[PDB]
């Protein structure tokens, strides 16, 4: 299959860094942002197969990050790109949270490259590694 | 803060090669795989310095450069050292690089130590070893 074409974003430069590095050596083709103001912009740009979205970030969270897609994919007319939440540890109430925003699902830190592996191929059909 | 660098490429083979380079250099890297997107990165974030391929569709490397200094003139921001990524120019195509406002260029027989002496001479921030 063609390679998956991914967004990761993460305000950890060191965290941002190991994931996309992570996705790059699995064949992925990558493009790494800083904020959730980045992932609107760059969603507008450029067609994803999946985003993945730290759920803490400053001034514009995951969540709201993710509102902020799918409200610019609702007015512009859009097919929807998968958005996976990369978060520490989530209770259930929190999970269903991510949900409500408009994720589709989410791992828990810390990231491992089998879970990477396992939630591209189950949202996007293309295989890494 | 490390040195903030940004690498355009629409091949992406070469992109990432450029951008596992100033990673392993110790930069923070953007890799962008047009000039439009260029422009929109260079609008959004602040850079050291920006790595462009010339030859790219729609907008190329000289276009995309041009883009960045109109805004940054418009917008009133500090201007960014743009250097061209070539595969072996044409001493006409390197005029023309100039002209479009880059300030040079590297040859595609790229590696870590030319583009860290690319840095030091445009932005004198030290990468590598000396990060």
């Amino acid at each position: 299959g063609r390679p998956p074409r991914l967004l990761c974003v993460d305000d950890n430069p060191a965290n941002l860094l190991l994931v996309q590095t992570l996705l790059s050596d699995l064949g992925a083709q990558v493009t790494a942002v800083d904020s959730g103001y980045a992932a609107l912009e760059v969603v507008q740009r450029e067609r994803f197969d999946l985003v993945f979205m730290d759920v803490q970030m400053p001034g514009m969270d995951g969540r709201q990050a993710t509102e902020a897609i799918r409200r610019w994919e609702a007015e512009r007319e859009v097919s929807p790109v998968p958005v996976i939440a990369l978060t520490a540890h989530a209770l259930s109430n929190e999970k269903r949270a991510l949900l409500q925003a408009g994720m589709d699902d989410y791992l828990t830190k810390p990231i491992d490259e089998q879970q990477l592996a396992q939630v591209v191929l189950k949202w996007t059909g293309l295989s890494l590694g």
